[PDB]
């Protein structure tokens, strides 16, 4: 039956790596800082079963080009790439699931472009509008993100970061986590493998210098974002160390459809390692509900 | 006698402070954002009994504020206390410190213990706990996320600038355990001495000289010589600044008598909020 491939497509000006693994309705699994498309690893095969899952890297990230300058990494071209890597993969329409950035590149993608998202599923990322607006006023929220105003100095943070075998990220993850010994070593030797690409670090960082620099954190004007009209599933770990549960509090505002948010009060910010299999299960029965039902009871 | 103002030159800057009382010199060094005012509640009730100084640091309120970053490291804020104390005429104080005056007051006394007949420190970090040990701190790392914001040029400048330095007057209020702490004439104050041309600036560049990322992720060990003065810690529990990791097990930092007073329902501006409580033990200390 069908393995896991690996690819390679122009899409939006750049050449971007995905894994392929099964059949069926595209599905996109879209990875966050500081991952790439192996964060995916315990749902790729589970999902390939029903479906086409695609897991690329994103700008910046593993095998995916990497522009320069912090201006080719703003939200609008992050969610054009990912309008382009459907078109490339010969689909119109795509199921898509985004944790931490690929999260916020998927909720981007979903309000400005809704024809091409089917339905759309989140684990942990804070919807745009809701950070840019309640960010400033959420002492804790500005407390948890102490590593976004440290990322936003030029050159200093990829030297530390990078020290010591990336020491630092090591650390970033491991605290993380609400279990121990959650990533082998031998993952860890996989993740230090891409954080090594020449000019990752620098890229991944500059998500942050183009879409979360202070200017935008403590603007005056109010960002202007549609509703969501598509089905949305949120998954959301509540031990997250990045983000205040300020920032979730009346989420369901954003969406006008069917909207649904599983909590998983004992996971923290990386939910799909945590519980790889209920979360698995929770994605799929999302996608296979049918949407039209008239046959109650039988 | 009343409160009177008075400016100093001192290791190259003029240095402005109120002062009153006469006898024994104390210093009362105030830190961010604040300036010699914070010491309201304690110079007049102090001065009964001492000959109470409250100078502005460098770069602050009425006192000189050099251009440039590398003109507010620690080793020269320590220095104009130096040089304050012989410009009084004297050869040591009792010094103390709050927050940025704190670490102030920790540096002077480890290098110059002869400067410093006790040392009282409220809410401040002694420096080599807070560079040893906040990198392995998330919840330190976490509270000092406005000093990451502060290491970006111009622009926390304008924000905290903006609509009469309402994010100044909002972390403030934020920090502190009782609402209406400051009246509408403190907060005019606040902002006259804010206002101050080049204040802001000179402000945050103590933290972009002294807690940038690379001193605070370095694995250098740091070398600062044991306090060998009689010293008191008066910490405010419901900091938000900083995290009890690094107040903790001081041992290895200080070779003398050292006494700690906990203040389980005050913040970070503990002489704001128990101002006689404060007040009463920092004379006790001096005076027995
Ligand atoms: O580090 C990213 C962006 C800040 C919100 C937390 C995650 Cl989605
Ligand atoms: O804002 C200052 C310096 C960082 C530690 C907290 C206070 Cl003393
Ligand atoms: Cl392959
Ligand atoms: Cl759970």
């Amino acid at each position: 039956n069908e393995m896991l491939k690996h690819e390679y497509v122009k899409v939006n000006g750049i050449k971007m790596h995905y894994v392929t693994q099964g059949k069926g309705k595209l599905l996109l699994l879209l990875h966050g800082f500081p991952d790439f498309w192996y964060v995916w690893r315990f749902q790729i095969p589970a999902l390939a079963k029903h479906f086409r899952v695609v897991a690329p890297d994103l700008r910046g990230y593993n095998e995916t080009d990497k522009p320069e300058g912090v201006e080719n990494y703003r939200l609008d071209l992050l969610a054009k790439d990912i309008l382009g890597l459907i078109k490339a993969l010969g689909e119109e329409h795509a199921v898509v699931v985004g944790h931490d950035w690929g999260g916020i590149i998927s909720w981007t993608l979903t309000a400005f472009n809704p024809q091409a998202v089917e339905k759309l599923v989140i684990l942990n990322a804070p919807h745009p509008k809701a950070y840019m607006t309640r960010t400033k006023n959420s002492l804790r929220q500005l407390q948890k993100s102490w590593y976004v105003f440290f990322f936003q100095v030029a050159n200093i943070p990829e030297k530390i970061l990078s020290r010591n075998e990336f020491a630092f990220l090591k650390n970033m993850l491991i605290q993380s986590f609400v279990r121990r010994d959650l990533l082998t070593e031998e993952d860890l030797r996989i993740y230090v493998d891409a954080w090594s690409k020449s000019g990752a670090l620098t890229s991944a960082l500059n998500y942050y210098r183009a879409n979360l620099n202070p200017d935008i954190i403590f603007s005056e004007k109010t960002v202007v974002f549609p509703k969501i009209k598509v089905p949305t599933l949120v998954i959301w770990g509540e031990k997250d160390v990045a983000i205040s549960k300020d920032l979730i509090v009346n989420m369901e505002d954003f969406i006008e459809a069917p909207y649904s948010i599983k909590y998983f009060p004992e996971c923290g910010h990386w939910v799909q390692l945590e519980e790889p299999e209920l979360v698995r299960k929770h994605i799929e029965e999302f996608i296979l509900k049918s949407d039209i039902h008239h046959h109650h009871h039988h």
